[PDB]
C-alpha cells in the first residue's frame, strides 16, 4: 500500500545499506589491540565514571580457528582504563566511513549542497552508527557480533541504567526489518537541526518524507496488535538516539581533552580543529 515514490525510496535506502555495510566486517582490517590541581582533576573523576559505564571483553576468532580473548582490566587509577579506547577508535572509524558512503550514494543527499552534507553527516554519524551496530547486537548473550571480532558486556538491572544500553535493548526488542531499520538512518541522517545546516526547509520536507514512508510501511506490513503505535516507538527512540548522541559526544570530548585517541576522521566528525 506504498506509493512508487515511496517503493523506489526504500529500495534506493536498501541499496545504499547493502553497498556500503560490511556486515561481516572483514574489511576491517589493521586495527590496534590492547598491549601485551583541582579543575584539571575534577576532569579524572568524570572521565574515570565514563570509562567503566559499560565496559567490554573483546574476542578475535582468526581465519584459521584460533581465538584471542581480551579480559579488560579493573581500574587501580592508572591509564589502564584507556586500553581499549585505540582499538573503539579504529572500529568507529571503520563504522563512520561506511556510515559517510551510505550518505554520499542516496540521491536526495547526493543533492543537497555539500556543506550541508557535512553538517548532516557531522550530526547524525554517531546515530547511524549506533543504528547499524543494533543489527549486529544480540540481546540474549550481550554481544556485538561483528564477524570475526565480538565484544561482549562483562546483575544485568544496574547495567540498563547505561542509557546507549537501554537504547540498543529497548530497539532489539522491536524487531524492526531491515527497511525499517534503513529508514531510521534516513531520518536521523535528514533532521534539518543539526548545527550548521542552511537548507533547513529541503532537509525538513526530505526527513517527514523518510518518516511517512516509514509510518507507511509500518501500516502495510504489520497488522498485528504487536506493532500497534510501533512508528511512534520508533519516533521516540530516535529522538532518544539523538540525546545519547549529545550525551556520548561531551563523553568522547572529555577523555579527548585528557588522553588524546580520536583518529583524524573523528576530528572533523567532531569539530577538533587540530591546534590548542
Ligand atoms: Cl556501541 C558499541 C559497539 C560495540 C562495542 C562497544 C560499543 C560501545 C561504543 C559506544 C560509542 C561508540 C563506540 C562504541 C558502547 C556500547 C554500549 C554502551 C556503551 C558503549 N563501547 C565503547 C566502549 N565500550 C563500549
Ligand atoms: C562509550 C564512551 C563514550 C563514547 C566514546 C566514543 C564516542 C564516539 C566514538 O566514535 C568512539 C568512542 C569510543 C569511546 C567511547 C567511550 C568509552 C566509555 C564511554 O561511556
Amino acid at each position: 500500500g506504498l506509493t512508487e515514490e515511496q517503493r523506489m525510496m526504500i529500495r534506493e535506502l536498501m541499496d545504499a545499506q547493502m553497498k556500503t555495510f560490511d556486515t561481516t566486517f572483514s574489511h576491517f582490517k589493521n586495527f590496534r589491540l590492547p598491549g601485551v590541581s583541582r579543575e584539571e582533576a575534577a576532569k579524572w573523576s568524570q572521565v574515570r565514571k565514563d570509562l567503566c559505564s559499560l565496559k567490554v571483553s573483546l574476542q578475535l576468532r582468526g581465519e584459521d580457528g584460533s581465538v584471542w580473548n581480551y579480559k579488560p582490566p579493573a581500574d587501580s587509577g592508572g591509564k589502564e582504563i584507556f586500553s581499549l579506547l585505540p582499538h573503539m577508535a579504529d572500529m568507529s572509524t571503520y563504522m563512520f566511513k561506511g556510515i559517510i558512503s551510505f550518505a554520499k550514494v542516496i540521491s536526495y543527499f547526493r543533492d543537497l549542497p555539500i556543506e550541508d552534507q557535512i553538517s548532516l553527516l557531522k550530526g547524525a554519524a554517531f546515530e547511524l552508527c549506533q543504528l547499524r551496530f543494533n543489527t549486529v547486537f544480540n540481546a540474549e548473550t550481550g554481544t556485538w557480533e561483528c564477524g570475526r571480532l565480538s565484544y561482549c558486556l562483562e546483575g544485568f538491572q544496574q547495567l540498563l541504567l547505561e542509557p546507549m544500553l537501554k537504547f540498543h535493548y529497548m530497539l532489539k526488542k522491536l524487531q524492526l526489518h531491515e527497511e525499517e531499520y534503513v529508514l531510521m538512518q534516513a531520518i536521523s541522517l535528514f533532521s534539518p537541526d543539526r548545527p550548521g545546516v542552511l537548507q533547513h526547509r529541503v532537509v525538513d520536507q526530505l526527513q517527514e518524507q523518510f518518516a511517512i514512508t516509514l509510518k507507511s510501511y509500518i501500516e502495510c506490513n504489520r497488522p498485528q496488535p504487536a506493532h500497534r503505535f510501533l512508528f511512534l516507538k520508533i519516533m521516540a527512540m530516535l529522538t532518544e538516539l539523538r540525546s545519547i548522541n549529545a550525551q556520548h559526544t561531551q563523553r568522547l570530548l572529555r577523555i579527548q581533552d585528557i588522553h588524546p585517541f580520536a583518529t583524524p576522521l573523528m576530528q572533523e566528525l567532531f569539530g577538533i580543529t587540530g591546534s590548542l
